[PDB]
């Protein structure tokens, strides 16, 4: 009797992580950009830094030429607005070729002094690119998954838990709470071998408001989230996704810029989808608006 | 700057799956029990067999001897009631030692002609035990998770998607729908190496009703689930968990036995938590009650 | 251009050593037999013990029941003659199946309290069986080989270097000299992965006289070997192979028994080829003769 | 008790070959140089091509800048003398760093259109570099060794067996004979995992005359070698090492150039040891003299 693998069409060796690290090692400059962006984001999350984190990028990378072009531009705005914003580029996507393309893109962008952000959707894919990642998001459909909370608990970067697809806040609050503890999960070593990973716990996790069944970017939605975080004993540190089920992106940015201007220190990050999705012209516009809002927040 | 593994306390090689298969190979009898229990469950799920699937076991295995003792008893009742019930034992839990204990327990129970059922929480631990598994659940917290639906799509056994922790049915309906397609995910080979797994799709998935905010086992909840499956184009095949957030387990069994007696052919399985959690005396009682209900279902 | 593997017909993963150790772990009795036999052989090689080492077995194992039967008999003579002889059974041979058969045979024989001896032809297959090996030979054709001297340098058991196929003594003297230093060589971990092995050096290496252009077992050959070891600064500890190019095995045994009787404390081991190659009756005869020779050696 | 690895100070994972191939892939130009040099060497060995193979290089590479400089010069002489000589550079050597340095050096040299030659001491390190190797030697100490003959049997390039350290010709003749059969040996996959390698047999193996107790390069030694190859049914194709125990290098070159001039078609290759060991000025003199000898061989 064939009981084994009756539903597997094919199972093929993946390059071990070490193969991608050898082919595409972090420069000293990449390694620094990553280290600095992770510290900066930590400082912003806890309120030691009054700047806003801004994860902004394409909906997805289809063409690496276009991404590198976007990165050159965004880099200049990262430099100019570095006193009001900490800008990080969202980079979202033969699987071996896919991994080579991905790591190489990430390395190049970090090596130009632009930190990068991604989506952690599995427990094996971080072993190939997390050394080039300054921030990651766990999806709304994986925020209650124990292995995804356990993964967060052992990641070197800060992490955002999206709320559930129906607006549920509690799963993210529990996710953040869980991710701060030590845990165990199964994945592979750098050498590609099945492994037990024991984590130390990650204090740098926070909620992402991405809509749900009702846009959660309102001041009262933000007020209710903040209070739910405070009750649970967590830092009231909140990132608002302008895209996805919050839509229109320009109207969200106006509404959020308001709250920042009124003096809401609880809103510590935002996410924006931006292409060469709003256009590049509108991307600059919104960034300058949020910048203005942060500076006004310093005062009022 | 040390960017790698800043939150990993320890990472150690796990035994490759091949090490546990070599130490604890399936006997011809184990292999048969597994193959036959998976076919039988398939036939029950589609309505070709009018027997009920019954996944019944401890809340968790704390002590293998107690489990082996429970298995000896349950086996005799599996044999006696086999014309009305297909009884499968729920087996739930140094990680290397843990894996040796688990596989050895599973092998012994299957080798005694008692099929076993598990819970898949990750994409790596199936490689160690799935060949001894006649059925598995995806938990309420992972039913919406892409990687878990992809896993289901490539598992050799039937799979139950629990509804969400708040009673939400839709995620299971979508899960079943997704699990029937071919998919890709990352895990390891039998040899323990990082891998791409390409799946062929699994038609043998069904919902599990486990409660949510309020219990969801009553005839009107079952009626609304059935209609929700039918509208989505799926076989109205429903398993009811008597435990968890449906509680009291004896009252659920009474209520369900009723519906089976009334002639509900759409209820094709149940789950029960039972120790040496209800006692052995009450475990036999409930099994005989469901058996009676199935017999009465034959007649009308 | 296809430059890679043009002359490899096929390359297939071998079971990692850990798979054979998990399937066939050393019993407490195996582990002890091995530990004690290796210490005893050490003591005999250095002159602290006045018994003779006797490596005796089939030309090769073709049939494991015949080997197990041979082992039962040899074991009784090991027990009876243990005051004069340290008897060790020579155990020489789908490669995965071959490895399972080999380890299982070795484990059974050691678990019955009969230590085993092998031949190291390569640097990878020790990882599968060395933990059950109380002694090993490097063959005449590899005694000069750097990789084999390096392997000897890192093995847990005593090792014999056969002289060259033409009678050359110096390669063995240099082999002993080399094997006692620390070295490095490439092979695999228990987990099956390519590896660097750093060795501590093995002082428990000695020459084996097997013949050459003409037999080399007589008192004059032994005298010149002893003097060649002394001049090189090494312990005059000599093992004489009764078989191979020394033939007459019994005539060799008579001649060697003589030298032992006359009081030659430099002859510390012998090799005998013995089947169910001399017969079982002649195997007992020779063992009792050497026993007698050891006893008589005590008295002079 | 503690029977495993009592003489292993440390054992560490080595980069899998795939990590070095991914970091330092063969360019199109490297791959071609290798393909062409291996075919050319084949043609010279069998007598289809009346040029001489010349393996010439440093005693060993300590400094890669000096090697690259040597390679640039040798390359110009490879190009100029290509009608009379097929010139190949001898390239001999944290082992992970060592492997990176080695592969990178070899890749650079082949990518400049200069084929490279090495020395096979083990069965694992070919997986890292053999794809950049146009030719290799088995040394005098391993020519008789079974695993080395088996390795030769599965290598993609031609191979030379040196005669034994005492002048013995027969081991090389037997080595050639054995290397042309299919064999099995243990080593790793490109992925770094323990493996069985099944070979197809390598007809492109030949003797290397490297001395012994007395030099073996004169016409009468060559005559006796040739006749020993002929009687064994083998192509009388002979390579003469000018170095090692043949010394003086310039006197050997004179004597050999003679035999080539007198019309000896059986001498198909030579080895020379050369750094910027004879000097660069003397390296050109012998190459041009051998060139002249080849040209004279063409005529009478
Ligand atoms: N390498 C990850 C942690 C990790 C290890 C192993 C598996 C998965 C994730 C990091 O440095 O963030
Ligand atoms: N072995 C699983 C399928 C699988 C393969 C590889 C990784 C994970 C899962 C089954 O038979 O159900
Ligand atoms: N396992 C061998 C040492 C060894 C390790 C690795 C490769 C080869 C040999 C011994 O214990 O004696
Ligand atoms: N890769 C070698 C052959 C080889 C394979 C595996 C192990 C060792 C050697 C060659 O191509 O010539």
């Amino acid at each position: 009797y064939q009981n084994d693998d009756v539903r597997v069409k094919q199972i093929k060796e993946l390059l071990p992580p070490i193969a991608l690290l050898e082919k595409f090692p972090a420069t000293d400059k990449a390694a620094f950009t990553v280290h600095e962006a992770r510290h900066a984001i930590h400082n912003i999350l806890v309120g030691k830094d009054d700047r806003l984190v801004v994860v902004i990028g394409p909906c997805s990378i289809h063409d690496t030429k276009a991404a590198l072009e976007y990165a050159e531009r965004l880099k200049e705005i990262r430099e100019e607005l570095k006193d009001s914003l900490e800008i990080v580029m969202r980079v979202y996507f033969d699987i071996n070729e896919g991994l080579r393309i991905a790591r190489e893109l990430l390395l190049t962008i970090n090596d130009q002094g632009l930190p990068t952000a991604g989506e952690f959707l599995d427990v094996i894919s971080p072993q190939y690119v997390a050394d080039l990642m300054s921030w990651g998001a766990i999806g709304a459909r994986t925020t209650e998954s124990q292995i995804h909370r356990e993964l967060a608990s052992g990641l070197s970067c800060p992490v955002g838990f999206k709320n559930g697809t129906d607006g549920t806040i509690k799963i993210a609050i529990d996710a953040i709470n869980s991710a701060r503890s030590a845990h165990s999960f199964l994945s592979v070593t750098k050498w590609g071998h099945s492994a037990i990973v024991n984590t130390s716990g990650n204090p740098d996790c926070h909620i992402i408001l991405r809509g749900g069944k009702e846009p959660n970017y309102s001041a009262e939605h933000v007020k209710a989230v903040r209070e739910g975080l405070i009750n649970a004993g967590l830092i009231p540190s909140i990132m608002i996704d302008f895209s996805h089920a919050n839509s229109k992106q320009m109207e969200v940015a106006t509404d959020v810029s308001t709250q920042l201007s009124q003096g809401d220190r609880s809103i510590t990050g935002v996410m924006i989808e931006s292409h060469l999705c709003i256009g590049w012209d509108d991307t600059e516009k919104v960034l300058r608006q949020l910048s203005e809002a942060v500076i006004a927040r310093r005062n009022k």
